[PDB]
């Protein structure tokens, strides 16, 4: 499980989503070195413009990669992520926006071959046309944050919580919650951990070179608290 991730791996990421009646999908490419907990990904989308800020859709694309965490030597009995490989993990996330509407989304994250991949969907229900989300006042940037993981041992998976602050153009923050949950696909043992957190830290970017609408991302993450 833990031996899948010793070098640099290549990302998929498929995302297809519902938002508000528009209907749009993104392509994600990019690698991850675990030994780093360094995360390069080119988010594109597909279908043309994006109905929603990417910002808001950086839990959504990222969460699935939590396997690329550096874990350090000590709390390393604690990496249910990548115990759970290559057969993989179903999650599920719900990403609720203050004062305004939420993001159901379910993801499907395994090995094909030697590519780490991750198939999503997402349907955003709710939204207000003058809010900060349909109306696109988020700045283009995201907040270092942590990502709080608890055990589920009834489901033999875990749990992840924590808040996002949206930078809001006027200086102000729309807030978010994001909630998960993963369960084991494979019949396999998985590691189940003590309550403990993932320190991450992002750059959000532009290929100079792009007329798509597009998002490049250099993220960092570190498990820490044990």
């Amino acid at each position: 499980g833990e031996e899948l991730f010793t070098g640099v791996v290549p990302i998929l990421v498929e995302l297809d989503g519902d938002v508000n009646g528009h209907k749009f999908s993104v392509s994600g490419e990019g690698e991850g070195d675990a030994t780093y907990g360094k995360l390069t990904l080119k988010f594109i989308c597909t279908t043309g413009k994006l109905p929603v800020p990417w910002p808001t859709l950086v839990t959504t694309l990222t969460y699935g990669v939590q396997c690329f965490s550096r874990y350090p030597d000590h709390m390393k009995q604690h990496d249910f992520f990548k115990s759970a490989m290559p057969e993989g993990y179903v999650q599920e996330a719900t990403i609720s926006f203050k004062d305004d509407g939420n993001y159901k989304t379910r993801a499907e994250v395994k090995f094909e071959g030697d590519t780490l991949v991750n198939r999503i969907e997402l349907k955003g229900i709710d939204f207000k046309e003058d809010g900060n989300i349909l109306g696109h006042k988020l700045e283009y940037n995201y907040n270092s944050h942590n990502v709080y993981i608890t055990a589920d041992k009834q489901k033999n998976g875990i749990k992840a919580n924590f808040k996002i602050r949206h930078n809001i153009e006027d200086g102000s923050v729309q807030l978010a919650d994001h909630y998960q949950q993963n369960t084991p696909i494979g019949d396999g043992p998985v590691l189940l951990p003590d309550n403990h957190y993932l320190s991450t830290q992002s750059a959000l970017s532009k290929d100079p070179n792009e007329k798509r609408d597009h998002m490049v991302l250099l993220e960092f993450v570190t498990a820490a608290g044990i």
